[PDB]
């Protein structure tokens, strides 16, 4: 029988396959494990959880909590598995990893319309196909993607800097300018405090070579950051009429301008340390960090250059990407993009046009960011409140988040209800 190809049976591919199957579209699910393992995997199971067993905070104040709720409403297999494999984790949804992957593997393998092929896919399959090969996408397939779409549009590591919410910046301590960006000028004493704090800050341990984490630049000498990302070259501080001693620059990442990254602040610091350090920067004393910096091995595509919000390749009809390969980060985000890619692939198989959830929903905010974010040096994205529209008002952050949760979940549910054919 004719089948939609799903390449990779991780978080994204498992959900993509389930979505296709639910809509009555047969699937050919390729998985190279166990005979070819990635450096992080150890089993033959679909949707193996390779690290932490947390799927994110569940609260109505948590962006991941909204995405969890949306995925339940969608009938996600990953959420079913998580709900059944739930273990205690202080506010987070966390799972017994073996019960989680076991349930997913059983439900998929037992479906009459699923064929499993245990092989490494080395070339882009023809026909309707979802690619979901993850952060450790095999070398051969990565090479195939570079050949087809361009060497510069696939990355092997992320090197993300922190991103803050624009409204949380104190603009009285910044100036907008390009050399000769938002610029946060610093005095020599402020730089010295910041540099010293970087020397001692707690950092994660690796499991890049000209891309050096800022905390490591600090360790390589007092001058290093001043020659690098904190250089004031070509800038004039309107307050002094002179070149500032040092600056931190921020650049706009999203179309809406809610999300601004610290330029050149790639980092492997622990997240609480990043927050402490960031709030030492003039203008950022009360900054809300919506995406923390990270430095790791991570194969992914330039989503804004290559993908629509539908997760279909702009220049390859009926080809889709999901999961980390598509430019997201996180087990849940990967499953959720798998759902959407599978939905659109199923619709394609049925001769129907693709869909995408609304901007108010977390999944919608995420995929719309993938399609429209700044393409230059594009880095992966996880679920956060910067991705959806604000809730206007002067209520506190907790309340705004609760309002965003309710609004988003309702918007997502209405979107689901409008789908034809419906998810049964
Ligand atoms: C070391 C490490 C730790 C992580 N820790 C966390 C964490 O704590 N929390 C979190 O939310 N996320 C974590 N992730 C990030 C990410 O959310 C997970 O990697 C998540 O599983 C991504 O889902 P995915 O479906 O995109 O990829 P995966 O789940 O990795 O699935 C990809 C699948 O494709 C297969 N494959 C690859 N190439 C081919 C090929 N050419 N042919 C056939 N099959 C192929 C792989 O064997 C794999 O089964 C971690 C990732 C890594 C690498
Ligand atoms: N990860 C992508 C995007 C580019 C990238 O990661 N650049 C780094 C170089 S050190 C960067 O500046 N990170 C900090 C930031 O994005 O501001 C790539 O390998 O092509
Ligand atoms: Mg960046």
């Amino acid at each position: 029988m004719e089948r939609v190809n799903v390449v990779g049976a991780g978080l994204a591919g498992s959900e993509a396959a389930w979505t296709l199957l639910r809509l009555g579209v047969p699937v050919r699910l390729f998985e190279m494990r166990p005979k070819r393992m990635t450096p992080a995997h150890g089993t033959d199971r679909f949707a193996e959880i390779v690290c932490s067993n947390s799927l994110g905070g569940e609260g109505e104040t948590n962006a991941k909590g909204l995405l969890q709720a949306e995925m339940r409403r969608a009938g996600s297999l990953v959420m079913e598995a998580a709900d059944l494999a739930r273990v205690p984790a202080g506010g987070a949804l966390a799972v017994d990893r073996e019960e989680f992957s076991g349930y997913i593997t059983e439900r998929l393998t037992g479906h009459p319309l699923l064929e499993v092929v245990r092989e490494e896919v080395r070339e882009i399959p023809p026909g309707i196909t979802v690619l979901a090969t993850g952060p450790l996408t095999s070398e051969a397939l990565a090479e195939a993607l570079k050949r087809r779409f361009g060497d510069h549009f696939l990355a092997y590591y992320d090197a993300a800097s922190p991103i803050v919410l624009y409204e949380s910046i104190d603009l009285t301590k910044c100036f907008r300018a390009g050399r000769y960006y938002l610029n946060c000028p610093m005095t020599e004493e402020e730089y010295r405090r910041f540099h010293q704090a970087l020397l001692e800050a707690q950092r994660h341990t690796p499991h890049f070579e000209a891309c050096v984490p800022v905390e490591e630049l600090a360790r390589r000498g007092y001058q290093t950051l001043l020659f690098g990302p904190m250089k004031p070259v070509g800038l004039v501080d309107p307050r002094t009429g002179k070149e500032p001693f040092a600056v931190v620059q921020l650049r706009q990442e999203d179309k809406a301008g809610r999300m601004w990254s610290l330029v050149g602040f790639q980092t492997g610091l622990k997240w609480p340390e990043q927050k402490r350090l960031i709030q030492m920067i003039p203008g950022l004393e009360n900054a809300e960090i919506v995406r923390y910096g990270v430095m790791h091995r991570n194969t992914y595509l330039n989503a804004p250059r290559l993908l629509g919000e539908t997760l279909e390749f702009r220049e390859a009809e009926g080809l889709y990407a999901a999961g980390v390969l598509a430019g997201v980060e996180g087990y849940l985000e990967s499953a959720a993009t798998g759902f959407l890619a599978g939905l659109n692939a199923a619709r394609k198989a049925l001769g129907l046009p693709p869909v995408a959830p609304p901007e108010e929903s977390m999944l919608g905010g995420l995929v719309r960011y993938l399609a429209t974010a700044n393409p230059e040096g594009f880095q992966p994205m996880y679920a956060n409140w910067g991705l959806v529209p604000p809730v206007e008002g002067r209520m506190g952050k907790k309340e705004k988040r609760q309002a965003m949760y309710r609004r988003g979940l309702e918007a997502f549910s209405a979107w689901l209800s409008g789908l034809n054919p419906p998810l049964p």
